[PDB]
């Protein structure tokens, strides 16, 4: 047995296979829970979820056995989904630590075995905390691998060489980190539905200073009372740097609902700085 | 020495440039016996047996060494070919065990050295057994690998660890298993030429049951006197399930020639089995 | 630590950022000596060697530690280029040998760690002396390897197992060969400049004898001199055999200036051979 060879046979029980069908659409998830708590991706249950008259997700595990699916929860903001099998023995994956990932480390990208288009790739740890673009659309604060990302395994996770989940990949390869994951499933299962922080505030890249030039505030919104502008270039919001719009919309996930934080940004080149307050984008579940 | 850099030094003298001129198309291939069988794709040699006239396919060794070659025959079923080179000393291939292979293997998709576009990529198992759509056009139970297969590595084997041959690579990555390999070369080597199970039979695939929809049955087929009618969702043929049209393709040759077997289908949704008599798809040579 | 985490970690310092603003362009670079000389390639700074009025080369430590840079020297022939960063301590990477590089070896494709788009790729060396086409067009006689050659670490080092610098990265991933890399650098830091060889000749490809068909020869160039005519089919030049025209630029920069060289060549079917004296391309600086 080689090395990679047996990281993916010990995990191999904990991905699972997780379909839609009317058509259809198949995709991949790992257990994370003894109660029958699988986690996923949103794009792969998106469409049964919108169309839940017309759908049926169904659960598929490594040994052949099939089962309904339930929906827990998602989040799209960071392309995140929880489902339930009720009554089901069930291999729980072992949750790693994303703090502790370095660039260099071996990571396998694994898929539902039994899947139709099913992969297993391998490769290393390219990048940390990438931005990267991606129902409303959204960017995360991602970890990058070598390993390809396609439709196999795609809601499967990323596992490191204790065969533990580093994250769960999303579909030049593109990962959600475990801990990341771990906070909105933990809220997902807990509270039905995750609350993200929110500005009010439309963005464009530059590379001139460069960050994220504003270009639609929403009237009523926490920036147009904090004095931000249209025009202004925002260079930093709260302890992060913005480095451009994909990182800006990253940025703001990261602030404390009603905390008052800073937002450095430059008008006309002169530099301001700013202090606003996030609101929650969901005034009914806060 | 490296972990890769030993097993492709090992196994360097027993991979082999293949190269018909007249434009030209060059190739790659494996020495699997010692009376100088070499094993290709069908692909690499298919200008070279369709144009025989205008066409001189030849054997570069990995010292530079030059040789005439001779077609023993090919498969275009399952995109294998085999060549001679008469009284050559010959580096012969070890040749691995393809039911031994599990998801996880690290494998060397070699190509060869001399070769102008040559590659030699690493990369580990994803797949086993996955029907690939591919002179007739055909679908191969391949053995998938992350490792890139371009026109490099196109005929070169894939090599397990061991240095060992566990499939030959045609042209994300696949191969061709290396059991299919042997019984396709031994009976190429020995008859000339290969016959393959036939139901006469065209599919469409299908995605709401699924399977492979059937288009078109040939008049006189065994389908045809099995009772498989047109319309109808082939979900299982014999002892293999059908998952799309690509994997109707790869069961079908699998069935024993003469000998009745089931196929089960579904027709106006009402699930109906039915017995088909494989015929040989050269009547001559059966 | 994993074994590609340490060599990544290792390195690390010793791997830059290369911005020129104006917009902008980023890129990559290795810390090659202590006194401050920093190897990129030339199309990474292009921009800022073309446009020096509107353009500001900086550089970006991993520590994020900014400073200007300095041109030194460039050579788009093969696509290397130096900067300089005066009074800075200093992590001086260790530079492998290229001819010691072997097919099957692991490698590191590394980028600048605070880069925007930063890549960190895995592969093995795929191929040695490929000539690859990539300011005035060039092909180079590089090291293929596996591994993605992106944006990202386009520009820093290919690192062996023993934190090496066996080539540096150029954008089915190649690399300049450390060898060529460090005689560049030696006589672009202090000559400023370098000097290629060159016979005058316009080449196209061919594959029927193969080799670079003559298009158009220079007036009053070797070639022209020599006696090489326009259709011949150029098989060898010097020591080194042609393969196409990719393979022809780079063999003629081998060869020495001055001295008389021998260049075969078939015109009308019939090989003829053909002494050259290969010109400067710099006649100022020779």
């Amino acid at each position: 047995a080689g090395r990679f060879t047996k990281v993916a046979a010990a995990v191999a029980d904990s991905v699972v296979t997780i379909e839609s069908v009317s058509e259809g659409m198949q995709g991949s998830g790992v257990i994370v829970d003894g109660r029958g708590y699988i986690v996923t991706n949103n794009h792969v249950i998106s469409e049964a979820a919108n169309n839940p008259s017309q759908f049926k997700t169904t659960v598929v595990f490594n040994d052949g056995k099939e089962v309904p699916a339930n929906l827990v929860g998602r989040d799209p903001k960071t392309d995140l989904a929880v489902l339930k099998v009720d009554n089901v023995n069930l291999t729980v994956a072992r949750l790693g630590d994303s703090s502790k990932v370095r660039v260099g480390d071996e990571v396998l990208a694994v898929g539902a075995p039994l899947g139709l288009r099913s992969t297993v790739t391998q490769g290393i740890v390219s990048a940390l905390h990438r931005p990267v673009p991606l129902d409303t659309d959204t960017v995360i604060d991602a970890i990058q691998t070598d390993a390809s990302i396609a439709h196999g395994n795609s809601g499967g996770p990323l596992i490191d060489m204790d065969a533990q989940v580093i994250g769960i990949n999303t579909a030049l390869g593109f990962a959600i980190p475990v801990n990341e994951m771990k906070l909105v499933a933990n809220s997902l299962i807990k509270d039905g539905k995750i609350v993200h922080p929110t500005l009010g505030i439309s963005t464009r890249s530059v590379s001139n200073a460069s960050g994220a030039q504003v270009a639609n505030v929403k009237a009523g919104s926490p920036a147009q009372k904090g004095g931000i502008l249209e025009n202004d270039v925002i260079v930093k919001v709260g302890n992060r740097a913005v480095a451009d719009s994909d990182e800006f919309v990253v940025a703001v996930r990261q602030l404390a609902i009603g905390q008052d934080a800073p937002i450095e940004v430059v008008r006309e080149g002169r530099h301001v700085t700013l202090t606003v307050k996030p609101d929650p984008d969901s005034t009914l579940e806060h």
